[PDB]
């Protein structure tokens, strides 16, 4: 039975993936059944858009990837899928005059994981993380963008890895997750030798002990961020700390 190697190779130079990432890649991708790739070459009826299904391969490297971090799937919107786990598309400015962006304060977890940030770094009180603490605070050494907070997480060599890389329905996730969980066993296989920390958030963690190769990396469990106490969780605090994502480089 053909496999669609040309179409996959395709699929990785139209996300801009480099071709270092095929070894690691093209064999998790081959693990797809045929017509549910044939689907996904289609290019209807899913987010994010097929130019964006890899965009989490498109900058790092297969060596520079010193974390993997966990979403479940895309976000169920249009505009916030951007093929990153973690980060959505709807969310551009972080900050306003009146403290963080309405988009980032809709955002839950990230309006969570924000706010931790500027804690663990040393510029909020843990006890106020309030708008108007967020307001007082001198902003022109951070981040100004959501994209630079995702460029951020790249230099720090986090893999930004969602369980099943496209969404059409929220009543479909748990079928793509499934039809996915092949794909991951054989990513995190390749990349037993390079040995990166899986970050999982909540039922992230549980999920994991499914898969056979997650056993052979080191795993780091955390509450997830959608709770209001991941801010002043120390544990995310010593992960993330040293990684200074919202300083701008």
């Amino acid at each position: 039975t053909n496999r669609p190697i040309h179409q996959l190779q395709e699929l990785l130079r139209l996300n801009g993936v480099d071709e270092e990432w095929e070894p690691i890649l093209l064999p998790a991708l081959m693990t797809l059944e045929d017509s549910y790739l044939e689907w996904m070459a289609a290019g209807e009826g899913y987010i994010p858009p097929r130019d964006r299904l890899l965009a989490a391969f498109s900058t790092l490297r297969p060596n520079e990837v010193r974390y993997i971090l966990f979403g479940q799937d895309p976000y169920p919107r249009p505009e916030s899928a951007i093929g990153y786990a973690f980060i959505d598309g709807r969310v551009r400015e972080i900050f306003s005059p009146r403290g963080l962006s309405r988009e980032v304060n809709r955002a839950t977890s990230l309006r969570n994981f924000i706010k931790m940030a500027l804690v663990a770094r040393g510029s909020l009180d843990p006890r106020d993380t309030s708008q108007e603490a967020i307001a007082a605070l001198d902003k022109t050494l951070l981040v100004s963008q959501m994209r630079e907070l995702r460029e951020n997480f790249e230099r720090s060599g986090v893999l930004l890895l969602n369980m099943a890389l496209l969404f059409t329905s929220k009543e479909e996730s748990r079928r793509h997750i499934r039809a996915w969980r092949a794909f991951i066993e054989k990513l995190l296989e390749g990349f037993e030798a390079y040995g990166p920390t899986l970050i999982l958030f909540g039922a992230h963690a549980r999920e994991v002990q499914k898969l056979k190769s997650a056993r052979g990396l080191p795993q780091v469990a955390l509450e997830h961020p959608y709770n209001h106490t991941f801010i002043v969780n120390e544990k995310a605090w010593e992960l993330f700390g040293p990684m200074d994502l919202l300083l701008k480089r």
